[PDB]
């Protein structure tokens, strides 16, 4: 019974998302440069921290890390709750982005520890990249009901009740009690860091997150300017891309095996590509479903490819420790979640919004050849 470790970690990633989607509408109205840096220290302080939590669960192992993260995200959701304060507010989010950090590397490493089989692995990380999509498309009418009728305090504190119950779980089953080391050694990362493999993988995933962390804020902009339309249309303009990215990563979890990871990584790119491309040709909304429609699906399609890709390349040609391979990941999505909006805003104010989405897809194309060095030998 080691569903009890897979219902862990979709959890603890379903909260982080449901709380980072919340406080994004909530805080800019009570309270350029300043917001900027608000919004960007979660994914700065998760990339600056992923290394050392890689490092250190080769050392005293994933429980201890795994029941740290959710005592930081308590913590920092009680003090989204009460404090009204800047500097509480970019405490809470380092906090934050901490604990998320610490979750997804030791839940993902523990995961790859656990199911060693290679198709079962891409099984589970489907249903696991499931939660954060889940999150995303839960937590914005979560978070705008209960901050409509109960109160400003009250979508906090249902997130810490539910927090609370996830550490009450992990407590009974994992039981972080004593401190353990692994066998054997960890590859050190500099080692890692020279597979042109490994490498391929990383800029795969990271240029296909950049393309949607670049799209998402920049749109709004531009269908205001262009379409006039109403607010709710620009809230119900991405909603195609949530539920695509959940039906493509929980359908292609299983199906990239059979087709091929190489051949479906290349499918992902080539097709996010495209839609990019044509994403600028839209006139209203009737023609932008499609297009964001593909961008998720096609997201999807590569993330559920290149994770157990990482995990196989870490069997196949070092020592079997994915702790470090997995902070690798999650550089390579928060490089991404960092730098997106202000390059992107940067980049559409020097030159045209459509001149960004022509340079992000013939960015995605040129690289989508790539992939084909990553196919098994035999
Ligand atoms: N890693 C998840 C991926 O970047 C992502 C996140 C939010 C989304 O709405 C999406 O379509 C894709």
């Amino acid at each position: 019974s080691r569903k009890l470790i897979l219902f862990i970690v979709f959890l603890a990633l379903l909260l982080d998302n449901m709380l980072l989607t919340v406080v994004v509408p909530i805080i800019p109205s009570y309270l350029n440069v300043q917001v900027g840096l608000l919004f960007a220290s979660k994914a700065t302080v998760q990339l600056i921290t992923n290394p050392f939590i890689g490092l250190l669960t080769n050392r005293i192992g994933y429980p201890i890390p795994i029941f740290a993260g959710f005592c930081i995200m308590f913590v920092s959701t009680i003090m989204f709750a009460f404090s009204s304060s800047y500097a509480f507010l970019l405490i809470a989010r380092s906090l934050q982005g901490i604990g998320s950090s610490c979750s997804s590397v030791a839940g993902m490493g523990m995961l790859a520890s656990v199911y060693t089989d290679d198709e079962e692995r891409g099984n589970v990380m489907g249903i696991a990249l499931g939660g954060l999509a889940m999150g995303v498309l839960v937590g914005p009418p979560f978070g705008s009901v209960l901050y409509e009728f109960v109160g400003k305090t009250a979508p906090f504190l249902v997130l810490a009740a539910l927090v609370l119950l996830d550490g009450a779980i992990q407590l009974f089953v994992l039981q972080p009690s004593r401190v353990q080391p692994e066998s054997q050694k960890g590859t050190p990362l500099t080692t890692l860091l020279k597979d042109p493999y490994i490498l391929i993988a990383a800029g795969s995933i990271c240029f296909a997150n950049m393309g949607i962390a670049m799209l998402e804020p920049a749109l709004p902009i531009w269908m205001m300017e262009t379409m006039c339309s109403r607010k709710w249309q620009l809230g119900v303009a991405f909603l195609p891309a949530s539920i695509s990215y959940l039906i493509g990563t929980n359908i292609f979890g299983i199906l990239a095996h059979k087709m091929g990871r190489w051949l479906c990584a290349l499918l992902g790119m080539i097709i996010v590509g495209v839609s990019i491309l044509c994403i600028p040709f839209a006139k209203n909304i009737y023609g932008l479903i499609a297009p964001n429609f593909g961008v998720g699906f096609a997201i999807g399609m590569v993330d559920s490819s290149m994770m157990p890709i990482m995990g196989y390349l870490v069997d196949l040609r070092h020592v079997s420790v994915y702790g470090s391979v997995y902070a690798i990941a999650d550089v390579a999505f928060c490089m991404g979640y960092a730098i997106g909006p202000s390059a992107g805003g940067a980049i559409a104010k020097a030159i045209g919004f459509p001149w960004l989405m022509t340079i992000i897809g013939i960015i995605d194309i040129l690289f989508a050849p790539l992939c084909f060095f990553l196919r098994s030998p035999p």
